[PDB]
């Protein structure tokens, strides 16, 4: 399909912009650290887990204002930044009616080491419908009839002390941008 190729082309360009002169050695060094604790680690299986588990659960919690779920999936400083806006909305008794339409083009962009552990940076595209309403049912944020096409970049960090490999990754950072006219 033509459209499918264009969206795939956009993802590849983002991966290029995230690939500096030292990206090959930095990725290899991060894999060395991950492999020390999880010898069976595989990049493709990891990306499958991101698409079927990590992304859907975290993104849903974010747009639905589910603070307890979000706190379990994020690092401390990360949670504080995401929580504040949600906490303000709840104080005004606002309602989160946002929903996810689709998620695709999941890919591995780069790797880096941080104090909390090894980091793998992924990207993906998603179609969302954002809408927040007040107690009266009136829309005070977003647009219930508009579909937003987003390009996300997520930094996931691994807890090197976690016994179970399928529960070792948590959200460390996130950036994004709409893809209108692309």
């Amino acid at each position: 399909n033509a459209f499918i190729r264009a969206s795939r082309a956009l993802t590849d360009k983002v991966t290029d912009l995230l690939g500096g002169l030292f990206s090959k050695t930095e990725m290899s060094e991060v894999l060395t650290e991950i492999l020390r604790v999880d010898p069976a680690f595989d990049k493709d299986r990891f990306l499958k887990q991101c698409e079927n588990d990590i992304i859907p659960n975290v993104l849903e919690a974010m747009i639905s204002g589910e603070l307890d779920i979000l706190k379990d999936w994020c690092y401390e400083a990360t949670y504080s930044q995401l929580a504040h806006p949600i906490q303000q909305a709840k104080a005004l008794g606002l309602q989160f009616h946002s929903r996810i339409l689709d998620i695709d083009n999941v890919d591995l962009a780069m790797g880096k080491m941080v104090e909390q552990g090894p980091v793998l940076i992924i990207t993906f595209q998603a179609q969302l419908v954002m809408v927040v309403r007040n107690p009266k049912g009136e829309v005070v944020e977003g647009d219930p009839d508009k579909v937003l096409r987003m390009l996300y970049v997520w930094a996931l960090c691994r807890d090197q002390d976690e016994l179970n490999p399928y529960a070792a990754w948590r959200l460390l950072d996130i950036s994004a941008s709409s893809t209108e006219q692309i």
